[PDB]
């Protein structure tokens, strides 16, 4: 058994959102045992100082696409809307592909820093949508994903995804990316079967992930639904992006939503992306359907969007959760900064209630329980007796923290870093003093930096 | 002499935007004597690993409330409008000072927090103007923020600030921070006597810094305007945030601006904080004028005041620099990281013209070169032959910057940290991998903690 002790603040999300200072951990195997003052080290042999640390459940970002961590800070895709992005990020990738320099084993240490990133961030578990399969067969890069985040020993979902609508009949994108809808079953079947961990503390799961309306057939998001249903993995897609709308519209002369609806994605199994636009006449049929939301700031600011509603989602009873999406369009994977982004964007939208605004504790929720939630996982996302031992901490003792009164909103308003001092996941320490304590930090930096195209 | 050697790229923000790779940069005492590649080794004695950096001229923040370190994350000050905001603040810092708890002693100790975060921020030189006065005789608080900022060695210049227009005759501030204008003028010249310093790398300067339009006499702004031509000093105040224009109309029938124009402040002596809502129609003035304006993004934001039309600013050529403001309104002295608010948060105002975005490089130079030109410091902000030698830089090898392309713009939208690697200030160095050369960070640490009511 692992005993963190006498951390200065816990926030544990639980069901009472109960919080505790100068309080311990104890940790056995995979699992919390408990959370509480003066902890029994009775069965302990690793003791850990938590001492001037806040600690929170791992942070879970449930919408990334990390093999866009090779397309960072690229000048010609700085300031551009939409639509010269997608093209761009396309290009670029189906171009370093042609050439031998974006296979999965390119994709496989790509993946390998963000994610690593994403530890030394507080981030336990990662939700990925990977969509990019050049080529006549699916290539191993699901597996790369896979390959990698084992290896660094992250909880990792990947939401298998696909460009199944070509620009021949409706679709933004070109016939390069576009599967037969049958090639991208066929190989999620063989997804599920291989990877899929259903117990309670699996450290890979599967998920069914079209890109989105815009860019995949309808029978696509019906066989997904029927696959879900029998195999009980989860769905996901993007979801009213600016634009959707209209292109639902000429396509079909149907929302979005309604579309969704139609084709069996109105259900508790299916997360959303983005959920920027919604005519706000669909946000009460999104709540009795079941379906969650990720808010993602950053890109849909990154983007010129806007804000997404996310306050009507909360009085409604719409599970919300967070995400980074890729480092494309963030372009980082650091999901506690874009938080603050959060906390501060949305307050120009109500400047006489600010009842209306999202709280640090609402958003530290959201990145943490909410996107639990979102991944359907009630194992995760909480600090109490019998969840996933799955633990971020961060020093709260810095000069850059001197005169915060509340370590909660601290955590979002303050400071000069967002770097995890502790990281627990599986009940197995992988960060300490903001440091791998596995993975070799330096040589991990190399090997992908000699990648990068 | 140091030379700096083989940094991987450096960005001088001189009349060319030249930038430069693998370069070096050379410094003799106060001042840079080269940048450029290949640097002689001749009389350096000490020769510093550039290798893996970006550099950059040190970043100025322009607008400062140090004395507000002590205010962060307060409950029940996380979600409120700028009039319960104020009433909040003024309450609290009256409240402990008449309990003995909030003295020149106390202050001197939280500015000697937030200055030591500031150098570790990469940020080379601090305005800060001091808002707290109570009683009739304002107290040694500015000699305690000055005392902070040169046992730090941090660049400092000192807005002497006042509330001299009282609420006993139609004004709106308490009668207790209230000074008779020839009080206040008195004091100034006493400070500018004692401290300032005119000469080229002065690290101590006076400026003049009325609270604002809502908040002071027009004789005050008049003597400001007499000084400021007389010692050649600088002239600063608040600056349209919203609600100005009607107190101004209240009091004086006109604009805040038609205001400072009729009592000498339309001149290029000046800088202002905010400018978040100027009628259109006047900032051609400004541009005539050729007043300078600070753009705090985070502020703004937190207070649900919205966007600066920064992109007209610069557009009509007038000068632009960035500050934190304070941190009860931000609530960190982190401004590296405001940049990245600014960078994502304009978007959505020009959902179709991402040409009118501000860029990186606009938000770096507004940062540095643009902050040196509102504090009239044209020996700081640009790293060329001749300017102080005051330089940040950042690694750019860390797994959290790996997939970058252009390091400039990595610089703004990615990284877990914003803390700054080597910080050199009047070519000392004061900051070496991510640490105080100088400062006892966890001494200092420990004392303000305890100080802090
Ligand atoms: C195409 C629908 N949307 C979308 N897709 C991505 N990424 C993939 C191309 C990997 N990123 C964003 O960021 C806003 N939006
Ligand atoms: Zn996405
Ligand atoms: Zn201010």
């Amino acid at each position: 058994m692992i005993l963190i002790r006498g951390l200065t603040r816990v926030i544990t999300f639980d069901d009472q959102e109960r919080e505790l200072e100068d309080a311990d951990i104890l940790i056995d195997g995979p699992k919390i045992v408990a959370v509480g003052k003066d902890l029994s080290d009775r069965s302990v042999s690793r003791t850990i100082d938590g001492r001037g640390m806040i600690a929170l459940p791992g942070l879970i970002n449930s919408h990334q696409h990390l093999y866009e961590g090779a397309m960072r800070a690229i000048p010609q895709l700085e300031r551009v809307t939409m639509a010269s992005w997608l093209e761009g990020v396309l290009t670029r990738s189906a171009g370093w592909w042609r050439d031998g320099k974006f296979g999965p084993d390119v994709i496989r240490e790509v993946a390998r820093a963000v994610l690593l990133e994403s530890l030394l961030g507080g981030i336990t578990t990662v939700a990925d949508q990977h969509l990019f399969f050049p080529g006549a067969t699916a290539d191993s890069y699901i597996d790369a994903t896979i390959e990698a985040a084992t290896d660094l020993g992250i909880r990792f979902h990947a939401a298998r995804s696909s460009m199944t609508l070509g620009k021949s009949e409706g679709g933004f994108c070109d016939d390069l990316f576009v599967e037969p809808v049958d090639r991208v079953v066929q190989h999620c079947l063989g997804l599920i079967d291989q990877y899929h961990e259903p117990e309670p503390f699996g450290m890979v799961r599967i998920a069914l992930g079209p890109c989105g309306v815009p860019y995949d057939k309808p029978e696509l998001f019906e066989a997904f639904a029927q696959m879900a249903a029998d195999y009980d993995v989860r769905l996901h897609t993007h979801f009213y992006q600016p634009l959707d709308a209209g292109m639902s519209d000429h396509l079909y002369g149907m929302t979005p939503w309604r579309f969704l609806e139609k084709h069996g994605w109105a259900s508790d199994r299916v997360w959303l992306a983005h959920a920027v636009v919604p005519p706000r006449e669909e946000i009460p049929e999104f709540a009795d359907a079941g379906v969650a939301i990720a808010h993602l700031i950053a890109p849909d600011l990154r983007m010129g969007w806007g804000l997404a509603p996310i306050r009507e989602y909360l009085d409604a009873g719409i599970t919300v959760g967070f995400g980074t999406t890729g480092s494309a369009s963030n372009d980082g994977g650091n999901l506690l900064g874009d938080l603050r982004l959060a906390a501060l964007a949305h307050r120009p939208a109500d400047p006489n209630e600010p009842e209306k605004w999202l709280s640090a504790r609402e958003l530290l929720r959201m990145a943490t329980r909410g996107s639990a939630e979102c991944l359907g996982r009630p194992d995760l996302g909480v600090l109490e007796e019998g969840r996933a031992a799955d633990i971020a901490c961060w020093r709260l003792d810095g000069v850059d923290r001197v005169g915060v009164h509340d370590p909660a909103i601290g955590l979002i308003m303050t400071g000069l870093s967002d770097r995890a001092s502790l990281v627990v996941v599986n009940g197995q320490v992988l960060v300490e003093n903001e440091r791998p304590v596995l993975a070799d930090l330096e040589r991990i930096v190399a090997n992908t930096t000699a990648l990068i195209p």
